[PDB]
């Protein structure tokens, strides 16, 4: 008679990803199927990559898709806090218990030490693992080194022989040798935990009963199962979902198909269609969230890797567009781009470049086209040969992919940094941005246009221009990455 | 006495730029002297009347008296003014200044033939001028169709005192015997405006140069009646940059064309004022620095490129809010967009595909590519023919709706040796700039009459246009089509 409770636990380290929505949909349907609750927990334990902006992008993207949770950082809940950065005291308590009970230990190995051990191991054809150095430390030495304030971590003990049985709800028993595990770090030197500890503690304290996650987390499942044993906690039911696949059997990557949810919103896809498509890849047709929930059952999940096919997603999205009143269609188009907020940002940039209103559409059309018409001749540069032009586009694209705050000045800073580093003037690079972003050699202010267009469409158009001109080889990619990392 | 000016547009078509030019000067002259400017309709369709009101008001022109705003010296529609016109024509016939004519249209058409064969300007030969009082009483009792004509001198010269040109001499032997009352009991535009100007207290008659040749007949009617003549001024013609007369073949003349193309009314009104007298200024400013003497004796030039530059300055020299409001009214409103919506909803797989598909609804013209007009069962000469004939019949279409637009295109086809399905391949590129697009017939109704004709004409002129031998030959086809 126990109420079901599932969760999605994304890290706010970048754009909201389609994979996250996919897993969130399954955990949502399973909880609603069983009359339970669906929780959202922000795993911002990586305070060097987590941002408050990325947190809100997660909320907006999922809510836009139609996914809603009963408890979370933005709605509250009786089992919070739901941000792992607000639960520091909790993780220390349970990490200390493990050490007290002998199931974990303090490690003082400096980064210079761990690197040396890994080298000596790779030279002995051995599997790289923590050598257990600090596991056999006297209590006298441990007390001393901690009193001096020496940096340290907490590692868990793991078996060296035998096998762990992972009882997947769909695969059955999955045997994983313990010797593939290592003495995983639980508490980092900065007093923050790893997901191994945070997810076990938090899934337990929040009463999570079923955990559907992607199969990428299955290899490390034994360490979580073992942590539950150490605490004497009841383990939740586990199901590891196959990966999303590109139609060519490869893994879903930003190169082949964009993975950002916001990309499909800005491209003009309906949230009902994208959500509907994620469900059709999952289990066993056009349906709403409510209808997908009533017909949901984990057994109907194809044991094969679901395929993300933009062709089928576009056909489905057209079916949704067609199978609704013109009023509904109109309201969706307004929310998408035909609204005063978007149009008034464009207004001041066309007002000075038209002699009558009929010239606005050819000038501002690129604000609504998604991509732009690709004309390779528009990138013939006077000072830059074709190879140098591809280098500039690749370096700019990389820096803009890493840019977290999509704002004109930060956008300009990335481009100007790529140019100054290459001993180029910003005036030498902007002529390439115009055709990439707008499709024309001259247009409105391109830096303003990129901020208005947003990060997703700007990167998409830059990548297409790069691919139009041939792209970059593996050799060039390696050589240009060295340059990327030396740029602010 | 208070100055009183007017315009008397006929509600028989779309309002042309020439009408707004004349209206502006009449409005400015009246305001300068603290008088009234009157709009009179000498009717013809009640819809065409509202077009005139809407187009002139959109420009910023107003009138103190008229059929819509009323006034103390109406009615302001001829059709509402009773049998006042037959009364004055009868006085002229009784006082011997007019006479009754029984000539048949077949006979008046023959005299015109003999006169044009001599390179003469056609005139009424004066047949019925001296018919017996008995012969006329008989035919009238029998109910024979007849009209009333005014008598004009045959020798001498009429001195027309123009406020700008000075004295203009015109020979009476050029004037003809103008019809006063038509065979249907309605007055001619000539008699009605003379009668109505007198009854409405019009003091200054500012007209286009096209009416100068008839000034003697106006002067003589006032003479016959014994009425005080109004001050007269005939404005020089609007001309293209090549010194020719303004023509829809060269530059479009409908006010509504420039509205649908995205010009600001303050800019077109300013351009009409900056052409005549003496640079950007408003209407209230135009009235401030207005004076008739600043008009040049030579015709003003309607230069579209100069108009575009001026419109661009009006767009720039205003707040972004004012600019956005103007763009909303021009085309970015729910009425226009919801007309397009159902025609793109079934043709897109995502919203980012809408703008490439629907862009032609906003581009004024479209990108021209001659290669798009290559037809299987049609040659480069026949394509121009259908385009011309389609254009002509659509230029004559009064009510611009899909069911009547399709009728015109079908009539040109049925009359031709081809089926309707044979012509649409040419319409799609001309109207949308693409080989295929949304329902082109629904698109033309949405785009409007002005932009549809403009694009068809641009397409026709792209492919080469029509020669003189082709036009006169193809018009005979146009007139044989419903
Ligand atoms: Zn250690
Ligand atoms: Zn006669």
């Amino acid at each position: 008679m126990t109420t079901v409770r599932t969760r999605i636990a994304p890290s706010p380290t970048g754009d909201p990803h389609v994979g996250t929505a996919y897993i969130a949909l399954f955990n949502l349907c399973f909880a609603r199927q069983h009359g339970g609750q669906f929780i959202l927990r922000i795993e911002d334990t990586d305070q060097l990559r987590s941002t408050r902006e990325s947190e809100q992008q997660i909320y907006d993207a999922l809510r836009w898709l139609g996914i809603e949770w009963d408890e979370g950082p933005d709605v509250g809940g009786p089992h919070g806090p739901y941000r792992q950065s607000e639960r520091g005291h909790i993780y220390k308590k349970y990490s200390d218990e493990l050490v007290e009970k002998g199931h974990a230990f303090t490690c003082f190995c400096t980064p210079e030490r761990l690197d040396a051990v890994r080298a000596e191991q790779m030279a002995r054809k051995e599997t790289p693992r923590y050598d257990g150095h600090c596991m056999h430390l006297p209590k006298d030495e441990v007390q001393r080194r901690l009193a001096a304030g020496e940096s340290h971590v907490t590692r868990m003990k793991v078996p060296t022989e035998g096998v762990c049985v992972v009882p997947d709800m769909l695969r059955g028993d999955v045997e994983i040798p313990w010797d593939r595990m290592d003495m995983q770090v639980l508490m980092k030197a900065d007093g923050l935990p790893t997901y191994f500890l945070a997810n076990v503690v938090d899934d337990h304290l929040m009463g999570i009963t079923h955990v559907l996650r992607g199969e990428e987390w299955l290899p490390s499942a034994p360490k979580l199962i073992k942590l539950y044993e150490y605490f004497g906690w009841e383990q939740p039911q586990l199901c590891y979902m196959p990966l999303l696949r590109n139609p060519d059997k490869s893994k879903l990557s930003k190169r082949k198909n964009p993975t950002s949810i916001t990309f499909y919103e800005r491209m003009g896809y309906l949230p009902q269609a994208l959500l509907n498509y994620l469900g059709r890849m999952g289990w066993s047709e056009k349906f709403t969230l409510a209808e997908m929930i009533e017909h949901f059952d984990l057994s109907r999940v194809s044991l094969g890797g679901p395929i993300f096919d933009l062709e089928k997603l576009s056909w489905l999205n057209g079916q949704w567009i067609r199978e609704q009143s013109v009023e509904e269609f109109a309201r969706e188009v307004q929310k998408w781009a035909l609204n005063p907020e978007y149009l008034m940002k464009i207004a001041p940039h066309v007002q000075g470049r038209v002699e009558n209103f009929s010239q606005i559409a050819p000038l501002a059309g690129f604000f609504f086209s998604g991509g732009v018409p690709l004309d390779a001749s528009l990138f013939e540069h006077k000072k830059l040969d074709p190879t140098q032009v591809r280098q500039v586009l690749q370096l700019v694209l990389w820096k803009l992919e890493s840019l977290r705050q999509w704002e004109k000045e930060r956008i300009t800073g990335c481009i100007q940094a790529v140019a100054e580093h290459l001993q180029l003037k910003l005036r030498d690079v902007m002529p390439l941005m115009f055709p990439a972003i707008t499709g024309h050699a001259s247009s409105v202010s391109v830096l303003d246009a990129m901020e208005i267009l947003g990060a997703d469409l700007s990167r998409y158009r830059l990548r297409q221009a790069l691919e139009l001109l041939g792209g970059a080889s593996k050799k060039e990619t390696k050589e240009w990455e060295k340059i990327r990392d030396a740029i602010p």
